[PDB]
């Protein structure tokens, strides 16, 4: 059957405000592991290893993400941890993975402005998400030319994302008329609705960087207040997709937008097979979306790197993972010298049944910019972990 076992770590929020988003990632990672095990496992030095896993609950709590990371690295001695969602959770974890010279694989869309030697990324950087989204909302949406109002959670991802949006929209000649943050999990949206009505009396663009289940209150409250597509108000969201939409109800999201690398509505054999397999394993009701596709790819990229390294030692796997390619559900993906993923970019409008109608797509994959080329501190910097004269951040 198999010669031996390897145990990997899985670390995600199964409780608290982020469980709405992260719970389905554990199921997707498990599906990649079960597919790999059914195909014969991972081959190292002529021997077939079964992939086993340990799942730790990060509990929507950043200090918990750091403590569970110490446990998986030092107690369980896993060769990789698949995990994280919030940039807060990842920033709390980063010093653990760096100080122990370990390996986190992180799948979620984020702000960039980071290039850890101890982290690989499958989530969009801003040039693979928010930069094309900003341009599409300002030039092509029904609110083209109108001002932007920024709403997000009070932590590093939304604050950094919105800094980049402000520089970009300034360069396009657009205007920001509002920027408000809610504490993560906070459901009191009424004061921000009053600010939107005063700043955008004739409709416009709302950039949503809310993370986790406060999104439920946000979409329900804005609709009840008449901040709707029919009244000329369009939301572009970066941190929810088909799974969360299924929990909230598509009646609340129809006509709003998203920007992702994978969407369940991609009409390819690879996309249809991923969605069919997920539903066959976990139920007909179950969606797939970008966060899940990102998490799925992590497990297959890791497995391809191990087989090329002929080692589970993360020191060697991290070296060899740069340049690994995969025929993913979204299309072809490639791990770059900056530890991020070249990915295809899609703009979608949410339909009555909670799918994206794909309106804009790149002809092929876009190279990720870890260091943002709109933000003044990062302009002209890159990351390249393959060259000792380059590293984390060089001109
Ligand atoms: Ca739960
Ligand atoms: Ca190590
Ligand atoms: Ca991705
Ligand atoms: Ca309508
Ligand atoms: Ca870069």
């Amino acid at each position: 059957d198999f010669d031996d076992k390897v145990t990997v770590g899985i670390l995600h929020s199964l409780t608290g405000t982020m469980a709405i988003s992260e719970s389905t990632l554990v199921d997707t990672e498990k599906m990649a592991i079960d597919e790999i095990n059914a195909a014969g496992g991972v081959e190292v030095d002529g021997k077939k290893y079964k992939i086993e896993y340990i799942v730790e609950d990060g509990a929507s709590d950043w200090p918990t993400f750091a403590e569970k990371s110490k446990k998986l690295i030092d107690q369980d001695q896993v060769p990789v941890v698949f995990g994280g969602w919030t940039s807060a959770s990842r920033k709390a974890m980063l010093p653990v993975y760096e100080s122990k010279n370990a390996f986190l694989y992180y799948p979620i869309q984020y702000e960039g402005q980071e290039c850890s030697n101890n982290i690989f990324y499958t989530g969009a950087t801003p040039n693979q998400q928010s930069e094309p989204a900003t341009k599409f909302m300002y030039e092509k949406s029904p609110a083209a030319g109108k001002p932007f109002f920024l709403v997000g959670s009070d932590y590093v991802f939304p604050r950094t994302s919105n800094t980049i949006t402000k520089e970009q929209l300034a360069s396009l000649g657009g205007e920001v008329v509002g920027e408000d943050y809610l504490p993560l999990g906070n459901t009191e949206v009424a004061p921000i609705i009053a600010k939107i009505k005063k700043a955008l009396p004739d409709g416009g663009v709302i950039i949503n960087t809310l993370n986790g289940d406060q999104n439920v209150a946000f979409f329900k409250q804005i609709q009840d207040a008449g901040i709707t597509p029919d009244n000329g108000y369009y939301v572009m969201s970066y941190s929810i997709a088909e799974e969360e939409i299924s929990t909230i109800g598509s009646e609340f999201l129809e006509g709003h937008y998203g920007a992702w690398n994978y969407m369940m509505s991609i009409d390819t054999p690879a996309s249809k097979k991923f969605a069919a397999d997920f539903k066959a394993k976990y139920g007909a009701d179950r969606q797939v979306a970008d966060p899940q596709e990102s998490a799925y790819n992590m497990v297959y990229l890791w497995k391809k790197a191990v087989e090329k390294a002929n080692s589970f030692d993360d020191d060697k796997v991290r070296e060899v993972l740069v340049g690994i390619e995969f025929d993913a559900p979204q299309g072809p993906v490639k791990v770059m010298p900056n530890h991020h993923l070249s990915q295809t970019v899609r703009i979608g409008q949410i339909t009555a049944d909670g799918q994206f109608e794909i309106l804009e797509s790149t002809d092929g994959p876009v190279a990720p910019q870890a260091w943002n080329q709109f933000e003044p501190s990062s302009k002209g910097f890159a990351c390249d972990w393959t060259d000792a004269a380059k590293g984390e951040k060089y001109k």
